[PDB]
């Protein structure tokens, strides 16, 4: 059965926009959107269509690259390393939830390694 799935807004949170999220908007989260191994992590798991009723007894903050796109989009965050710690947090949760040699985790394995690519060298302010 599924949780609400984490906000995109909040009111009383201040924004922020910088040259780096903007970037992790426009090159980070938008290439790894198209990679191949994207479908699973491009929004929230829904437990009841996937039968994983366990899945949100397992993984207590949930984190997606669609939810990760809104709050971009939306300014959420206050900096890169808020909107990057969302990117980590969904990655750990797949090998938290998973196990080492699944297909969903060799998918999180690229990934990561990709992401960490594009991240290495951000824009400066
Ligand atoms: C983040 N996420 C998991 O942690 C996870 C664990 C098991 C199953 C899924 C996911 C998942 C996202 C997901 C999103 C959309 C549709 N389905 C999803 N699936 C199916 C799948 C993907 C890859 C391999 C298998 C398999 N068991 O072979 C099953």
């Amino acid at each position: 059965m599924n949780p609400p799935p984490p906000e995109t807004s909040n009111p009383n949170k201040p924004k922020r926009q910088t040259n780096q999220l903007q970037y992790l908007l426009r090159v980070v989260l938008k290439t790894l959107w198209k990679h191949q191994f994207a479908w699973p992590f491009q929004q929230p798991v829904d437990a009841v269509k996937l039968n994983l009723p366990d899945y949100y007894k397992i993984i207590k903050t949930p984190m997606d690259m669609g939810t990760i796109k809104k709050r971009l989009e939306n300014n959420y965050y206050w900096n890169a390393q808020e909107c990057i710690q969302d990117f980590n947090t969904m990655f750990t949760n797949c090998y938290i939830y998973n196990k080492p040699g699944d297909d969903i985790v060799l998918m999180a394995e690229a990934l990561e390694k990709l992401f960490l690519q594009k991240i290495n060298e951000l824009p400066t302010e």
